[PDB]
């Protein structure tokens, strides 16, 4: 399994990070965030990041200044943006339509664009340095629910990089949101899709960093040695049954302890709303499927049967079909087990984006739950083969483990 380094540094300087706040009086409201939203497994932020392309037409223009300015027109429109998370009695979450603004941060780097490959690809350098973690704003409540980081790039190009508070929006919000900045910022009055809020719909009154690569053949080589009932299993779910197992093992637990692989899905596609869900929602519309195990029987039995609970457990979530918003859409159970691992489908464009420079050159993720915690990126490395990128962040020995777990499973599928 091939370890993806980063043998690119470089040194990046930041200004002192800012507020950014609606540029006309907006409406000072509390907002209820609904019970997708507040759920305990949304109590968490997120990264986004772009790059973006010099475009010769656009000089005398400072992307930092272009962006920061359409932020401030853009919040009249998003107001709760630049709001302020709280919790109220019994548990709900509100955003304190305060004002207060998003944080921004300008810098610039000594680096070019194309030195981060082509196909530019993660996993990418100096993130930490290229998305800053002012401190106390890691806070879900009386934070600053969303933070910018603009770094200017030596070739003229840049990066826009975007941490958020997931129980504001999930990545399809904020990417509705992303494109009626890049309209703003394209000269538009307003956005084309009018941002609604409504999520009184959903309410119901010693660690290591690192990449790895599996090629495509691989992940059907694997396929080839479950059994024959299992083998219409999607890729996703292959190799979540993998990590979790081999995760397992590696994290030896107590036998009788409860393991849990948990995953989103984006239910846009699938459902079909009797009450059809309003023109500019926003916030969180993501399913979570949840496939449990005893410690026990996980690395006690062959990888059938742990594919057999993850893909299970993806058709739990899509066997109803129509129906109401709140009828088809519910917050995970309880509590959060004591033991959760949780994976993300990015295997798929996030196109359409446009601030003057054109469409970035690429979007997607980057870089508390003391499980695992990962995501599924698409690579293709430098001989061609295409497959599957999952970073990894794990105590170095937990790491070890796993990485020689899913070398054993490779040797096997070859052995065979």
């Amino acid at each position: 399994m091939e370890e993806i380094n980063t043998r690119l540094t470089f040194t990046v300087r930041r200004c002192a990070p800012e507020l950014i706040v609606p540029a006309e009086p907006t409406p000072r409201e509390l907002k209820p965030l609904s019970d997708i939203d507040d759920q305990e497994i949304l109590r968490c932020h997120q990264k986004a990041i772009q790059f973006f392309r010099a475009d010769p037409k656009m000089r005398h223009k400072n992307p930092a200044s272009v962006i920061r300015e359409a932020l401030a027109k853009l919040l009249v429109f998003y107001y709760p943006f630049a709001g302020r998370i709280k919790e109220s009695p019994v548990g709900k979450l509100m955003v304190d339509c305060t004002g207060e603004g998003v944080l921004f941060i300008e810098a610039e780097a000594d680096v070019t664009l194309s030195q981060f490959g082509d196909p530019l690809q993660p996993p990418f350098p100096c993130i930490d340095e290229l998305l800053y973690d002012v401190p106390g704003s890691s806070a879900i409540l009386d934070a600053p629910i969303i933070l910018y980081q603009v770094t200017r790039l030596s070739c003229g190009g840049f990066i826009l990089a975007v941490r958020y508070n997931h129980a504001m929006t999930d990545a399809a919000g904020l990417l509705q949101f992303m494109s009626a900045l890049g309209e703003i910022a394209g000269g538009a009055t307003s956005p084309s899709i009018m941002p609604v809020w409504k999520r009184e719909l959903l309410c119901s009154s010693e660690t290591t960093q690192k990449s790895f690569f599996l090629t495509t053949t691989e992940i059907s080589a694997f396929r080839r040695y479950v059994p024959t009932h299992l083998q219409s299993c999607t890729t996703f779910e292959l190799l979540t049954a993998c990590i979790w197992r081999c995760h397992t093992i590696a994290l030896q637990p107590d036998p009788e302890e409860e393991m849990n692989m948990i995953w989103p899905v984006n239910v846009r596609n699938k459902f079909k709303f009797d009450p059809p869900l309003p023109a500019g929602y926003y916030g969180n519309l993501l399913a979570f499927s949840v496939a449990m195990s005893s410690a026990r029987d996980l690395c006690s039995k062959p990888l059938g049967y742990a594919l057999e609970l993850v893909m299970k457990a993806n058709h739990d979530v899509t066997k109803k079909k129509i129906g109401s918003v709140s009828d088809l859409l519910k917050p995970i159970k309880g509590p959060l087990p004591v033991r959760h691992d949780i994976v993300s489908d990015l295997i798929h464009g996030h196109y359409s984006m446009e601030f003057g420079w054109g469409k970035a050159t690429y979007t997607g993720p980057a870089t508390n739950n003391p499980g695992l915690t990962t995501y599924y990126v698409p690579y293709t490395n430098n001989k061609g083969e295409s497959g599957v990128v999952v970073p990894l962040l794990l105590r170095s020995a937990v790491m070890t483990r796993f990485v020689n777990e899913i070398n054993n499973m490779l040797a096997q599928v070859q052995n065979n």
